[PDB]
This record gives structure tokens, C-alpha cells and sequence, in this order.
């Protein structure tokens, strides 16, 4: 259990390049230098923005042991931690980056088979987190990492502000449940189907709470048939108990992924690279050897 989180010494890893930043910290590409070795192993390091006292460090550690204990092909795992004045967290480095950047940079080359499978895989990861009594609380395309173009994994979940991803009851009452996570999942699917559009673009965050109670929702993505948009809309129902369950969303997107051209309308979809077996084996042997 506690063997799943490696406590690292400052002297055995090095930050080498900034990857990006978010609400809680800054992510670096870094290098692990095993003691007694000459090799340098790439890692991703998140340094927390606010220095902490050893008293808050107990809380951070308590949670780190949980994030190091997840084991599902579609959920990322915490690997290590270094408790400096500002805490540094270590996980596997995903050279392809997050799914949001991936769909933005490939807006004109992503076919429906990929999009629907990503939706399946994200739902699978969220379903595993629910089975483990874990609520994500910040699900968005930016917190889905691309291991290979064929394999995405959820990151940066937790235990107990992105207003535009949050369920209405989260905005108003600080209520976060698995059903509010289903709301955020709906927005994430919308980001993918719009190839990374900003949700409610230009609407001030102060006024999102109002327009949701008045019944507006994110618009139907241009490539979406009504069958797909109906799923997104059910995720944004005000009564949290009416939203689909992750178990149901897996089944639904798996059905659609068996005939992706019936449910997503993409120009050039017939010419788009579909995940070939030869390409799948190659990718897995170089970057992705886990069971899946
Ligand atoms: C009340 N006060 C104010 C601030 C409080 C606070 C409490 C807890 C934590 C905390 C603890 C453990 C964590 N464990 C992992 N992670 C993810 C992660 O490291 N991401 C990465 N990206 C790249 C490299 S590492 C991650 C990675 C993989 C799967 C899930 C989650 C965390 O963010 C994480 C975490 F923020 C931070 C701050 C403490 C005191
Ligand atoms: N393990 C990783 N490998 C590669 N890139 C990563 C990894 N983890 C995070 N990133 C990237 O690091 C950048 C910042 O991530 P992070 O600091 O978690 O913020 P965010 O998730 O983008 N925003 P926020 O939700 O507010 O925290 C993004 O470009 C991520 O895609
Ligand atoms: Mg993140």
C-alpha cells in the first residue's frame, strides 16, 4: 500500500522544462536519476504553488497515498512525492500532453472512431473512480492525458474555480457528488466534439449560474447528431438523480463507437486514420505496455 508512493529525495530528480500551470501548481518535465545509475528517466513534476507547513503536509501525504493506489487503464496514478517547502508530486510523463491540446492541434484530422472511443475511455475511468469512492471535482479535457492517440487516462482527481465545468448545485451550494462529476463529464464531451472550444465563450463566470437556472445549455456541437447531444443534455439536468450514471454512459458510447459514422458527422471521416492493429501494437510496445 504505502509501497505504492515513493518518497523522493531532492537530490534524485531535477526539473528541466516547464510544461504548463493550473490552479494548484506548475507542471514540469523532469528527470529521475536513480541512485547509483547513469540513466536519466523522464518524469512529470507538479510543484504546489503555496508552500506548506509540515502540518498541511500530513494532509497532502494522506491524500497522496490514495492517489498512488489507483489501478485502472484509464486512470493515472501518482508515483512519488518530495516534501520540500513547496510540495512536489511526481507522475508519469505523457509526451502527447492533455486531450484538450490534442484535439485543438488536430482539429482537422480527428475521425469519429477516435472521438467516441475517448468518450468511452473517459467514462470508464470515471466509473472506476466512483467504484473507489473517489469524486474527481475538476474533470475537463485538460485533466485527461493522452498516453497514445489511442489511449487516454484521467488525471488530477482527488477526495474532499472552474465555474464553466461545474454542476449547478456545485456553483450554488458547494455540493460535489458523482452526479456533479457526470455534469462535468458532459462538458468534457462537448469540448472534444467541438475540438476544444471554450464553453460559454464570452459569458462572464459571474453570470453562468443564472443562465443555467434559466435553462440554457451548451449548444449542439456542429458534428453531433441529436443522439449524441441528447446524452450531453441529460448530463446537465438540474435534478442530479436524473443525470445518467457512468455505467450507463459507457454502454451508450460503446454502442455508438461500433458505428461511429451514424452518430458523428465529420467531413473527411472516410479518409481519416482509424486505429490500425499494426499501429496499435507499435505504439503499445514503445509507450504503453500496460494491460488495458
Ligand atoms: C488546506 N490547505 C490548502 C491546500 C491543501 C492541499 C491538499 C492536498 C493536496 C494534494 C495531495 C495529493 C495529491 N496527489 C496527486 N495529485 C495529482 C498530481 O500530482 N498531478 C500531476 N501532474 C504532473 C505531475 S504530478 C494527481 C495525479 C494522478 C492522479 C490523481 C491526482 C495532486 O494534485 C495532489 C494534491 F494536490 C494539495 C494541497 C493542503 C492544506
Ligand atoms: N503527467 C503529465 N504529462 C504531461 N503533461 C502533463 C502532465 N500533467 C499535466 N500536464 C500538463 O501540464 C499543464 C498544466 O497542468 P495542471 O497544472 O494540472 O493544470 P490544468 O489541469 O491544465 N488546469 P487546472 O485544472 O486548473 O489545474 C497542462 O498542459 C497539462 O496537460
Ligand atoms: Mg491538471
Amino acid at each position: 500500500n504505502q509501497a505504492l508512493l515513493r518518497i523522493l529525495k531532492e537530490t534524485e530528480f531535477k526539473k528541466i522544462k516547464v510544461l504548463g500551470s493550473g490552479a494548484f501548481g506548475t507542471v514540469y518535465k523532469g528527470l529521475w536519476i536513480p541512485e547509483g545509475e547513469k540513466v536519466k528517466i523522464p518524469v512529470a513534476i507538479k510543484e504546489l504553488r503555496e508552500a506548506t507547513s509540515p502540518k498541511a503536509n500530513k494532509e497532502i501525504l494522506d491524500e497522496a497515498y490514495v492517489m498512488a493506489s489507483v489501478d485502472n487503464p484509464h486512470v493515472c496514478r501518482l508515483l512519488g512525492i518530495c516534501l520540500t517547502s513547496t510540495v512536489q508530486l511526481i507522475m508519469q510523463l505523457m509526451p502527447f500532453g492533455c486531450l484538450l491540446d490534442y484535439v485543438r492541434e488536430h482539429k482537422d484530422n480527428i475521425g469519429s472512431q477516435y472521438l467516441l472511443n475517448w468518450c468511452v475511455q473517459i467514462a470508464k475511468g470515471m466509473n472506476y473512480l466512483e467504484d473507489r469512492r473517489l469524486v474527481h471535482r475538476d474533470l475537463a479535457a485538460r485533466n485527461v492525458l493522452v498516453k497514445t492517440p489511442q489511449h487516454v487516462k484521467i488525471t488530477d482527481f482527488g477526495l474532499a474555480v472552474p465555474i464553466k465545468w461545474m454542476a449547478l448545485e456545485s456553483i450554488l451550494h458547494r455540493i460535489y457528488t458523482h452526479q456533479s462529476d457526470v455534469w462535468s463529464y458532459g462538458v468534457t464531451v462537448w469540448e472534444l466534439m467541438t475540438f476544444g472550444s471554450k464553453p460559454y465563450d464570452g459569458i462572464p463566470a459571474s453570470e453562468i449560474s443564472s443562465i443555467l437556472e434559466k435553462g440554457e445549455r451548451l449548444p449542439q456541437p456542429p458534428i453531433c447528431t441529436i443522439d449524441v447531444y441528447m446524452i450531453m443534455r441529460k448530463c446537465w439536468m438540474i435534478d442530479a438523480d436524473s443525470r445518467p450514471k457512468f455505467r450507463e454512459l459507457i454502454i451508450e458510447f460503446s454502442k455508438m463507437a461500433r458505428d461511429p459514422q451514424r452518430y458523428l458527422v465529420i467531413q473527411g471521416d472516410e479518409r481519416m486514420h482509424l486505429p490500425s492493429p499494426t499501429d496499435s501494437n507499435f505504439y503499445r510496445a514503445l509507450m504503453d505496455e500496460e494491460d488495458m
